[PDB]
């Protein structure tokens, strides 16, 4: 679903590490592949419409119109309003040309919450506040939505970013507690999300698994630095 996308996103805030590349668009594009992960054609199958597309560079104020949405159930338009979920661009600024590109989580009231990645910059995924009212003023398009691989491995990862959650589910929805930098722990079991995490997997004390969260993958490889080291 479009939730559980947007719990994995919501869950790359802090790290403080780059999805991608590191770019607006690569935490758009990870997060589309999450909801189209078997799409042909788009921004996270990585195949649009060369008309325009400019010196083959993407151009996030283009997004809307560059890549084919609505063939994959996205629907595309100028006009809002806002609401959670939605993927919308942004015009070109003061030194930008190519404009911006986020996610919106949540709409409550007239406060919009915005994830980003690259707005600084800051070439890592953020969370941020804005007025709607404001906001739309800048908007080009909203851009309206609609396994897992497994193995054992004996290692040993020591924390490189200032906290991990551990959980109960290898997925982003209750938190046991939580892995500070420099930190180690072993496990014994890998799981390579599709269009998600890298899981490491271990047996806790009161005998049940807990899950940590390593880094993101997209189209099942890692897509952006781990958030450790691991011997
Ligand atoms: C622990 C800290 N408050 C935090 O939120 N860390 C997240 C991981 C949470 C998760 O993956 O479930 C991160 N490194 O981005
Ligand atoms: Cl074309
Ligand atoms: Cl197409």
């Amino acid at each position: 679903t479009v939730n559980e996308a947007l719990n994995n996103v919501r869950a790359q805030v802090g790290s403080g590490v780059s999805v991608g590349n590191g770019e607006c668009y690569a935490l758009a594009s990870w997060y589309e592949r999450m909801i189209s992960p078997d799409a042909t054609v788009g921004l996270g199958a990585g195949v649009g419409w060369v008309s325009g597309a400019t010196g083959d560079t993407i151009s996030a104020k283009n997004i809307g119109s560059s890549y084919n949405w609505q063939a994959n159930g996205w629907t595309v338009s100028t006009s809002g309003p806002f609401q959670a979920g939605q993927i919308v661009t942004l015009g070109a600024t003061s030194g930008n040309p190519y404009g911006h590109v986020v996610i919106v989580e949540a709409v409550d009231g007239d406060r919009l919450t915005i994830l980003e990645q690259n707005y600084g910059g800051k070439r890592y995924p953020t969370r941020n506040y804005y007025s709607a009212a404001s906001y739309r003023q800048q908007v080009v398009h909203y851009i309206t939505p609609p396994g897992a691989r497994t193995y054992r491995e004996t290692g040993t990862m020591s924390v490189t970013v200032d906290a991990i959650n551990i959980r109960r589910a290898p997925n982003t929805s209750q938190i046991v507690a939580t892995y500070k930098r420099g930190e180690s722990f072993d496990y014994d079991t890998v799981i390579i999300d599709t269009n998600g995490y890298v899981w490491v997997s271990y047996i806790g004390s009161s005998g049940i698994r807990n899950y940590v969260a390593t880094g993101a993958t997209k189209d099942g490889k890692r897509y952006g630095d781990a958030w450790g080291t691991f011997k």
